[PDB]
């Protein structure tokens, strides 16, 4: 009966498709990924950190000679070019390799951002088992997550107590590094997330978010000194590291140069530089960056590296390698991970963008490399493919009228829902702020500004904040009014809705997303362990005599082999007929044609 | 006249499709024609052209030398969609922007837009004629250098050239617009540059003699290709006639610590003037660019945006953008560079049969060094021969290969030699042991036999020799420049051979077309006679001719209306008569159905 | 301009098909077109149209009679595809042949080419006028007979129309070249036939009054239907002034015994000659012919082989066949009734739209006394209403309504009514006893309200009381002659409003058609100002159109003959028109037309 429910699903999809990739493109009929022939495992960071504590391994870092690597393939990568459809299935099985070929990694970046959200609602898969499976992969590295302030996992600020129980339970899960944000760089409402941080004894990386030029004399608003203050207040916040979270990919070599020198002064911690090859120019930034004694970067293998993911990860390498930061990793071993994680994509191509190359328009949107599909498709979906250009013409008018701000992740969003309405809609930066014109503004907009994201430093504009409110806003820390969750409470509604007790990982998850959540638990009962069928069996079924291995159990290897389907029977159902380690079944699925 | 052949291509290639892309992923069924940008009125602002004419090449290369800011040359005209769209980016577009240019981007230093594989390849595939396309650039930007790609003895061409024809292309190429020519050698053998360079400084154009950039000079491993083997070569090209040097990394290998030691060495090594090519197959070729940059090189090459990465060149908006207040700030509008790249954009989108399917940067390319220009090609040869699912062996071959050559410059057409040494040991299971085995019969391709021989000339130490005798089956090498052997050609005799062919007198352009491609040259004449000049035609057009009921609008001398208001089915006599409106008046034209 | 119309018509009917034919099969791809046989070609021999202009209907009549040879009709042009083809041949196929017959088959005694369902099916499903048709007859065989079917009051339609429309109908049909009307009245009602009889005999053409057979007059617990009830009225008919007495057996019903007995016994009833048609339904209706031969009938009706058997006349080449060499010895060149059918053959294939699906002879005929022209007629109306799969009971219900009715003669329209019973009666799952229950309502079809109000006339005993005072559910009927009742038409009037709605004077012939069927007509008359004189047309182009690169050659007038290609067909545009692009007679030619689609 655990292999009855995958079976059910697995005819289900044969029969019907999967819903997001029915009609989207195929991949070429013609390679699987082979996971690479490897001893055992060298002790890493993670052991350093276990050993060290976090204060001290900040430390460890800042006085490290050789510039230290983060790989974002599992997260960042994906999330940036295959709009975070990577599964578990393909993350999992390459871990190992990670853990005995590229041993001295600083870390991986794998959770966080928006694997949480999607691993659910559109893989059918739990992020926490994709976690604990990485856990048991790769022991000797530290796992790394993306972790949005306030705003957990999520697209809103939460309550204290809902974000001090994410983290708590995060780091149960198996994370040691938590690189922290604030969408407007906003240090109050940090240190809710910092303290939690700290209290799991765990890396609390505080990320000060780059927007502007620092070294344009005419945009002073985003000038040197405005990074190096943000630095200290972190510091005093409690930040084992400093992060540069480079989001857009705007960070151009010259101010590279000079930013992580006045930096590396500002501070003791140790700095940790994160980018977008969005402009076709990010690794020459990270290339400085590391001139001027940036102590940690992160890049992403070559197979998901350029454009809006991270800057290539073996050139990045290899550019370094015979220098005094040398990072010490075998090139050999990049590639052959890197040719895996080439045939783990080709099996995503119904999630690949149009994107043909660099685009230094990127210096005037300001749009961060891992929305710009994202919005491309919102734009494609209002009708608007056309008249892209405008769209990101709007969303720099409309970053303007915001007062200049910074845009990651949800702010990004708001903007984006900003500037879609102003192309549709015809409306100008000065017909928005008008008074005799009307206008009816997305939710996500009088929600920031009434003041449910926070604060940007000179406040908001106040005309613009006027008329969308209609309400008066606040200006305090939005979880300083929000109520505290009743834990308790809110748990009771859960098992009292899924007949059942659940995990305290499983009731993160509900505090985060509770329909996404809710959506699915209920398929996890239908359709079962889908997350140990491979990528090309959860979204296109099993072709006419094919046949599939899949692990249920460790140890335990199911032998399904589709032998045959029937037409459509006048009760409306189709049977698939299987062999399960040659023994027959029938599995009779639905027509949703 | 001209418009019934026109007509009578129309209808051919609306009925029977174009052969090279009825079978190809087609552009988006939408799809905005690609719009010139309208441009702000402002009269051409003198540059780089007028400059040349006023000091002759000597002294524009001082004046480059001495230029504070970086001069850049903008590729998409040739190694841009060379390297990223099989080169079949056509005139049409090509020359429609060249006006922009012109107007919006006046301190360019060249725009790279000849020769390379577009030579041969706008004849044999595009069916039209490289001089008209020169021409039509030369017209529209007249304050801009135009800049060609030579391959040194190799013409436009893949193999050695007499020495006269070699002499009598150039001087065309000059006459046709070419004001800076980079030439360069696959071997990096100074001898066999010595007739281009003396041609070029003869047409008084400017003489770009390029080194081309192989291993890795801060890699003491690998000490052949080492610091000094750059700078004197620099000298070599100086003492024979140079007046400006070129480091063609034609597989972007060179990295960003190897630039700094480079640039700073070459420029205290010689007073002329540096100009670096790259490509940006490993995803930090504008990391080379900039230091390159840092360390003060004259000029470097880049892509506009919609061109650029992967195997093309580096991003020009972002290394503009990047350079922006610097010293060395090149002064040009980026503004204007993102205006000329969305048109560049839309004229991509037509040439989705062409778009390969890379999806970005590659370290891998420090251990193959294919340079870009070649690497889809070879992905798409090995496909054809049923090694798509082993393409690593492939560029593992390659790497093996170019090591049991010595370890040698690959670069056209020396890279040609070894991608077909790596195809045959991947579909043939050799190994390089293998290969030079006493034991073991090899049929070794004919130009990796041709290599052995001398044809293509001499690497700094010799051929080995165990492999050289075996694939030779006793054939005696030489070590002299191939066109020392060669037999001058005779050109009156000649001219009159092509001349009879075709039943009149070609023109010099036309004649050097002849003496570097002979067949496709013909081809492409007998084909202009049949079709009328399809150069004209948008795109489009040019390759999936037209919709039922389509209205297309097109330029003759008059600007042509063509309606396609019905086809009829295929005759009793093998052809489909399709019925054109031709400016209201009606046409009914038969062609062939090759089905 | 007249050019232009059909080419307009080629183009729609070549882009968007023909209605009648979409749907059903296709002939042959190979298809042999049909050739009109060589002729040696003298002249014509003067044949029976001669002797009637020579003799008169009476002296004709009396002609006949003493003829020791039996006379033959040929039905292939009417009843022959009515029966089988639903009525849909052509005039082109029928007018070429004409001309053959006229030449190879001179003694022929007529040719039964009009009247029946080919009025109406010409303009309605044809797209043509059945006055062309009967001139074009006319034209090529003017040494026989022609003869046509008409209904009595019902003329050619379907319900009794007033008489000085059933005189003026008469009137045309004689002037467009009838010589010999068979007149039937649908409940053998002679006070029905009265009037068309008078009719025929003041245009002094001959007057074949119709005695329509049912039952079995052997069959003695079947009394009503007995030889007396038939020799009674030939003799009622004869002091009516009829010609000749016909016995129309509708249904193929009369078996040999009964017309041994039957014609000898007509023979001394009345002095008129006596003409036999039949239908073969059965697949003995031949022996039938045979032995009405041999007891001294003066003509009977057969089709042509390659239109012969099932539901229609029996085959005319071998009952000839058995007659070859007897005393009665017809003197018919069977060689010749062989290339002619040859070439009806080659016709037919050309109307595979339209064949039905019937496999043989039946004897169930003797079970439902459907006539052989409506069998498969109500057949596809049973597919219609989805009863194919009950066929069987739809037939024993026909013949369960017809006892209902009084045991009644079945034939157009008495036929149509009872056939509207039996359907209703089967979808609605009713007994006969449910039909007449006092306590069970049923909405009875407009049909049959029509025909016990006594809208068709009155049976031998009247209509029986409970079906009639349930089913006019408070309606009078009366028992009258329904044209005693019928305001007589008002002709001047009615000419000019026909004549305004066209915007054009009409002719006599074009008169008497709307008089018969009004709307049909307008919407034919319509058609032609669009399409032009379609009836030129070969059929395969009429149902089909022009393949691509097709060329045909049409005869416009007898004169001009139009070079017509299909060189391509446009897609369709954004005002939903497509463009056909002909070539006529070496010249360029778009016409542009419908996507009906
Ligand atoms: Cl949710
Ligand atoms: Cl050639
Ligand atoms: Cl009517
Ligand atoms: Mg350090
Ligand atoms: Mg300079
Ligand atoms: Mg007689
Ligand atoms: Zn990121
Ligand atoms: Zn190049
Ligand atoms: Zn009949």
């Amino acid at each position: 009966d655990r292999a009855t429910k995958l079976l059910t699903y697995l005819a289900d999809v044969t029969v019907n498709g999967h819903p997001e990739a029915k009609d989207r493109p195929k991949p070429l009929e013609n390679a699987r990924p082979v996971v690479p022939y490897a001893n055992g495992v060298k002790d890493g960071t993670k052991q350093l950190l276990d050993t060290l504590g976090p204060k001290k391994f900040g430390e460890w870092m800042r006085n490290e000679k050789r510039v230290l690597l983060t790989d974002t393939t599992m997260r960042d990568g994906h999330q940036s070019l295959l709009a975070t459809r990577m599964r578990t299935y393909d993350i999992a099985r390459i871990a190992g390799t990670y853990s005995h070929a590229l041993p001295n990694l600083l870390s991986l970046e794998c959770w966080g951002g928006a694997t949480f959200d999607v691993s659910m609602r559109f893989l059918t898969e739990d992020p926490w088992e994709r976690l604990a499976l990485i856990r048991e992969g790769a022991p000797n590295l530290l796992l790394q997550m993306l972790l949005r302030g306030a705003n957990g996992v999520g697209y809103t600020n939460y309550p204290d107590n809902v974000v001090k129980y994410f983290v708590r339970q995060a780091a149960k899960g198996g994370i040691d590094l938590f690189r922290v944000f604030d969408c407007l760089n906003w240090v109050e409402n940090m240190r809710v997330s910092m303290d939690a941080i700290a209290e799991e004894n765990k890396l609390c990386e505080a990320a000060i978010c780059y927007t502007g030029d620092i070294l344009n004399s005419a945009r002073p608003k985003y000038d040197l000194k405005y990074y190096t203050n943000l630095a200290v207040e972190l510091e005093k916040a409690g930040a084992h590291i400093i992060a540069v979270k480079d989001m857009a990919g705007l960070l151009k070599p010259a101010a590279a140069k000079v930013l992580f020198k006045a930096l590396r002064e500002a501070t003791g911690l140790p700095i940790h530089f994160h980018t977008h090859d969005t402009s076709g120019i990010a690794a020459a930034t990270v290339l400085a960056a590391v001139e001027a004694g940036v102590d940690a970067v992160d890049a992403a293998m070559d197979a998901l590296s350029g454009n809006t993911s991270q800057p290539c990860l073996g050139s990045i390498v290899e550019a370094l390698s015979g220098s005094e930061r040398d990072p010490g990793l075998d090139p050999a071993w990049i590639r052959r991970i890197s040719f895996y994680w080439e045939a783990v994509r080709n099996q995503y191509a119904a999630f690949e963008s149009d994107l043909k190359g660099p685009a230094s328009e990127v210096y005037l949107h300001e749009m961060p490399g891992g929305q710009f599909t994202n919005l491309k498709e919102q734009a494609r979906s209002l009708g608007l493919e056309t008249r892209w250009h405008q769209v990101a013409q709007a969303y720099a008018d409309a970053n303007q009228m915001f007062g200049d701000i910074v845009k990651v992740t949800p702010s990004s969003k708001v903007v984006g829902d900003m500037a879609l309405m102003m192309v549709s809609q015809d409306l100008t930066v000065a017909d928005v702020v008008s008074p005799d014109r009307e206008v009816s503004f997305p939710e996500s907009v009088v929600s920031m500004l009434k003041g449910d994201l926070g604060q940007p430093p000179s406040g908001w504009p106040e005309a613009l904040q006027k008329k969308a409110l209609k309400e008066k806003p606040y200006t305090v820390r939005p979880g300083s009014l929000l109520k505290e969750a009743d834990l308790d409470a809110e748990r009771k509604v859960i098992e009292k809705k899924l007949e059942r007790e659940v995990s305290d990982f499983e009731f993160a998850s509900y505090l985060m997303y509770p329909k996404v959540f809710t959506d699915f638990a209920l398929a996890s009962d239908t359709y079962g362990p889908v997350s140990v069928l491979p990528t090309p069996a959860y979204f296109y079924g099993l072709a006419d005599g094919e046949e599939l291995f899949a692990d249920i159990e460790k140890g335990k290897t199911l032998v399904i082999v589709n032998q045959a389907v029937s037409a459509t029977d006048s009760q409306g159902m189709v049977t698939v007929f299987f062999e399960l380690n040659g023994q027959p079944r029938r599995i009779k699925v639905p027509d949703r044609a």
